[PDB]
């Protein structure tokens, strides 16, 4: 009934090149049991769509990496709005909803929007660059922290903290192990700049904190509610961008489009989201049995969410494979969907935004001129160099 499949999804070799068995998987079935780690898994955008929007079938509280909370102690405390279900995970997802709203991304978009200028002019002094190093990774650095309310010492652990819990989301394997194995000091920096103490007025910590008055958080939640952006954010955002300046530097014809409308610049981001998926996947747990496209799926099963393949899919997407930055791009699964649709949406797209701007109106051409080099991670895709040289316009 259900095809068993050997592919590892978290081997290096898959995050080398996973669209050839990302194919694979979305052709065996609607669902497929993978032997390698004992999950079932969906690759198709209709499955993950589902599964994703069925919160009470497909649980988060049970942990949303392949550790089944119910059999196996989680590497650190249980987030209070990623691996919650509703209706625990309501109050605290409502808080982050405001803290990070609309109406907050109108007091940041200036100094946002000017730390992306700034940085392409100080980028198109050198001409030649790193644009992970010194563009995809150096702006969030430059606007996030701040915005958190973050001191200046210890910001060289942000990095590290986000790429384990990344990695910590995939199965015990090297990348795992050894990202737990270095995890203390970063642990310990994050936990403690999560007090009320450490973050500074007006920041987004302390909005959170502000917040244990309504009724909505107690003060003892707000620590672990500080902690999700300090978890989430940094890395996919980083890697987002990265994405949307590779496809700019590998089409060329799209570079030209934004440079001739710049404000493209939004849905080019969104498009860069859909085509890369920084997070390539996540898990649920069934809490029953349940039919899930022909299959029967026992209760208490792992099941693995092919975002990036669900984004890829030709049976939903025209075009899966080009990066189109006037592509209709609404519902794609890259910031997820449904209850727990990733509640940073709108930081990350203020940032891609307003970089993807600032190329628009300062770069003439992106071309790469050095080895490209992946960046491996048991969920998220992304590269850890791309050198390129920077035209002005
Ligand atoms: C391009 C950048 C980003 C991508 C691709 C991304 C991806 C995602 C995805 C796929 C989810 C769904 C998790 C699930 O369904 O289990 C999610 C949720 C979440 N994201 Fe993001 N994210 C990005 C940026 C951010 C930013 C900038 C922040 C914070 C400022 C953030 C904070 C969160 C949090 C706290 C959740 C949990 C929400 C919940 O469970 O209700 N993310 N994100
Ligand atoms: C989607 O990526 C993440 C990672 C961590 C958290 C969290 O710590 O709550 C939320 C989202
Ligand atoms: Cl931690």
């Amino acid at each position: 009934t259900i095809p068993h499949l050997a592919i590892d999804p978290f081997s290096l070799d898959f995050f080398d090149d996973p669209y050839p068995d990302q194919q694979t998987l979305r052709d065996a079935g609607p669902v497929v049991y993978l032997d390698k780690w004992n999950v079932y898994g969906v690759a198709r955008y209709a499955e993950v769509h589902a599964v994703l929007n069925d919160p009470t079938t497909f649980c988060s509280s049970r942990g949303v990496g392949l550790s089944d909370f119910k059999k196996e102690k989680p590497w650190r405390p249980p987030s209070l709005i990623l691996e919650a279900d509703p209706p625990a995970h309501t109050r605290p997802r409502a808080v982050l909803s405001k803290v990070l709203s609309p109406a907050t991304m109108k007091t940041i978009r200036d100094g946002f929007a000017a730390a992306a200028d700034a940085k392409v002019d100080e980028l198109l002094q050198r001409g030649c660059i790193d644009a992970i190093a010194d563009l995809a990774e150096a702006y969030p650095l430059s606007v996030f922290p701040d915005a958190m309310g973050l001191k200046q010492e210890g910001r060289e652990h942000l990095l590290p903290y986000a790429g384990l819990v990344f990695n910590a989301f995939g199965p015990p394997n090297e990348l795992r192990q050894t990202a737990i194995e270095r995890s203390a000091p970063h642990q310990a920096y994050v936990n403690e700049q999560c007090q009320r103490p450490n973050l500074a007025p007006g920041g987004f910590g302390a909005c959170i904190h502000a917040f244990t008055d309504t009724g909505e958080i107690t003060p003892d939640e707000a620590p672990l509610l500080v902690r999700s952006l300090l978890s989430a954010g940094l890395d996919e955002t980083v890697n987002g961008i990265g994405a949307a300046v590779y496809c700019l530097a590998r089409f060329p014809g799209e570079l030209q489009r934004l440079r001739s409308d710049p404000t493209l610049a939004r849905n080019a981001f969104e498009e860069a989201v859909r085509f890369e998926s920084p997070v390539q996947t996540f898990f649920r747990t069934t809490t029953r049995e349940v039919e899930l496209g022909g299959a029967v799926i026992g209760e208490g099963e792992k099941v693995l969410m092919f975002l990036g393949s669900a984004n890829r899919d030709p049976r939903r997407w025209s075009d899966p494979d080009l990066y189109d930055i006037t592509r209709k791009t609404s519902g794609h699964v890259g910031f997820g969907s449904g209850v727990h649709m990733c509640v940073g949406q709108l930081v990350a797209r203020l940032e891609g935004e307003v970089m993807l701007s600032a190329l628009a109106r300062k770069v003439a051409a992106i071309d790469i001129d050095g080895p490209v080099k992946r960046r491996f991670n048991n969920t998220l895709r992304g590269l850890e160099s791309l050198p390129v040289k920077l035209t002005p316009a």
